[PDB]
């Protein structure tokens, strides 16, 4: 745990493209280690109350140790920038993963579903919830293994539905269960191609997420699709423990990974 600058870090190609910022390969000119370096204005923050946000968020990420979720080294500041010295992943995206292959088999999407679950459990140990978590947020190892990122959004709505769970965006105080709606949202995307509720319009995908409406295509299994409707109950009691997702048949069937 040391004070880091700009010096220190040769800086690469780009990783990725935000509006808050973007991210670079980067390497420590010191140890030749190979990170991504997360770049945010202090300006773009400020101007929205993220400033609080993002120190919450560095606070929690850095005490949080898991393969499955991304590690974050350090944090630093310039006159005018924020910088994040993240963990790198060579095989990018699930997003990219995903707008590539247009959808992912079972035992592909078995496996994601069991490494999150591995990484909520942890997280929810530590009393962290996340609530936000999208293809665009979860990163492939060098193993092929998702990570998951952000945080940027942890706890113990002008932005996208897709992803939220009823409570949350009925203004419905939320617990863990939150996870469980976030990993039965993946599941079906990681199997079709696109998140259950998606709709033209926010508020059309808020009456979708609103009474749960979504449908399945016919190629997905009776496995499938019990394992969807049990993590996409309404009321977050019904909502199955992380325990029993791991020990559904269908993840115990096509999973590679361990619960
Ligand atoms: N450590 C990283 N390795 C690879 N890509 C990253 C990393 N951190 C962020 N990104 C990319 O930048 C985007 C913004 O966080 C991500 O969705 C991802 O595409």
């Amino acid at each position: 745990k040391r004070q880091w600058a700009l010096e220190d870090f040769e800086i690469g190609r780009p990783l990725g493209k935000g509006k808050f910022g973007n991210v670079y390969l980067a390497r420590e000119k010191q140890s030749k280690f190979i990170l991504a370096l997360k770049v945010l204005f202090k300006a773009q923050l400020e101007k929205a109350g993220v400033e609080h946000q993002l120190r919450r968020e560095v606070e929690i990420q850095s005490h949080l140790r898991h393969p499955n979720i991304l590690r974050l080294y350090g944090y630093f500041h310039d006159a005018t920038r924020v910088y994040l010295i993240l963990e790198y992943a060579p095989l990018g995206t699930v997003y990219r993963e995903l707008q590539k292959l247009s959808k992912f088999d079972e035992q592909r999407t078995a496996t994601y579903i069991t490494e999150l679950a591995n990484a909520l459990s942890y997280c929810h140990s530590k009393r962290v919830i996340y609530r936000d978590i999208k293809p665009e947020n979860l990163l492939l190892g060098s193993a092929g293994e998702l990570k998951i990122a952000d945080f940027g959004w942890s706890v113990h709505l002008c932005g996208t539905l897709d992803y939220l769970p009823p409570e949350m965006i009925e203004g419905r105080m939320h617990d863990e269960k939150v996870d469980l709606w976030s990993l039965g949202v993946l599941c079906y995307e990681f199997l079709v191609g696109k998140p259950p509720f998606e709709a033209n319009t926010y508020q059309e995908t808020y009456k979708r997420i609103s009474r749960v409406e979504f449908t399945f295509p016919d190629f997905v299994t009776e496995g499938a699709r019990d394992l969807i409707s049990r993590l996409l109950k309404h009321n977050p009691s019904q909502r199955p423990m992380l325990r029993e997702v791991l020990e559904h048949p269908w993840i115990t069937a096509n999973s590679s990974k361990p619960s």
